[PDB]
């Protein structure tokens, strides 16, 4: 079923946040290293660099992009681009992320590196507003820029809770109000003590 | 309901990570923040001052301990100490993590300051010898140094995914072998076709 990979190597630079770095992950079990696997394995001589950062921005990747294509053995062949998520999580302005991820993408157009941009999508209690403005950001620059656009590529976790990490628990304000009532009694108990 | 606190204030320090912090939360929906409130209910005088800071390991905490105390309007009546969770979820030694609170609450010893100690568990992603080595650390160092533990205070979040933040999903490895699987076909179209 395997096919050899054959032909010139080919050069692909997966430049993105947690999604690429591989969160609590070994390298190797990365989505870059995971889809050079896969990709090899129909026969494509192909290389994936993991420049994924957790916690990046599409400020932090602007700010680095330039670098991060200058440190590699020449141009690459395929930029894959994957950011947003963080200025989301962040409440940061759908606006500003639309023009960080333009400014990157007129970067790799000056440098002829073609492109697939990763499309995000915005979590539901941010509004409606904002997810209309956020989401769009994506298949609007891929057209403007002639990038192709890869659908929201997490989609799988939306429907298989068992794919999503479970060992890092953070609390809603309801999720701390519970944490409250499990506490008050024996901190009240302690500090009337004193 | 309500009792009006009378009295003296009382200080009580929450030295803490993400769990104290309020991770991606406004200030007054941090434990720290909705303790004080509970407590005041009830009656108590009580100043939480929130020294909880995300991201922050046993070995960050030992760091600030006393630039943390040195920078209040004299020394707390009491300290909330709640750290771990970050060595355990990056598969940080358990011994280093005993060892680094060992030296806080001797400090906090020294300093004649009671301290009540907040138990944490290792997730299962750690095994069940980590496990053991890290849950017990707790409960030890508690009775070692004489200071009350609280029991795993965020009980309430396993069981229940509406106290839980939602917004954020990481994948696992099997996670990522399905983000792989969603997505390769077309960067493999991409790639041959450059
Ligand atoms: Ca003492
Ligand atoms: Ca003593
Ligand atoms: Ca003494
Ligand atoms: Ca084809
Ligand atoms: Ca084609
Ligand atoms: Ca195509
Ligand atoms: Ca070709």
């Amino acid at each position: 079923d395997a096919v050899m990979p054959t032909g010139p190597a080919i050069d692909v630079l997966a430049f993105g946040d947690s999604l690429f770095a591989g969160y609590r992950l070994d390298r190797d079990e990365s989505y870059p290293a995971r889809l050079q696997a896969a990709l090899r394995e129909r026969g494509l001589n192909v290389n994936v660099t993991n420049a994924g950062v957790s916690g990046d921005t599409t400020a932090a990747g602007l700010q680095r992009i330039d670098f991060v294509l200058d440190s590699m053995a020449g141009e690459p062949d395929l930029v894959l681009l994957e950011l947003g998520a963080n200025d989301m999580l962040r409440g940061l302005p759908a606006e500003e992320a639309r023009r960080n991820l333009d400014t990157i993408l007129q970067r790799l157009d000056q440098r002829d590196i073609p492109v697939m941009v990763y499309g995000m999508r915005a979590a539901p209690n941010l509004g409606g507003d904002y997810g209309r403005s956020f989401d769009s950001i994506f298949p609007d620059l891929a057209d403007k820029y002639d990038a192709e656009l890869v659908p929201f590529f997490i989609e799988p976790l939306i429907f298989d809770r068992s794919l999503v990490q479970q060992d890092q628990l953070h609390p809603t304000a309801q999720g701390v109000d519970a944490m409250v009532e499990q506490t008050v009694e024996q901190v009240e108990d302690r500090i009337d003590d004193l």
